[PDB]
């Protein structure tokens, strides 16, 4: 899943997305 949304689809930053961001729930 390439970073097509340019960064997370919630934080708004590259280098990681909503799947790799530091806060993606992950329960
Ligand atoms: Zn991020």
């Amino acid at each position: 899943r390439a970073p097509r949304r340019q960064g997370c689809w919630k934080c708004g930053k590259t280098g990681h997305v909503m799947a790799k961001c530091p806060e993606r729930q992950a329960g």
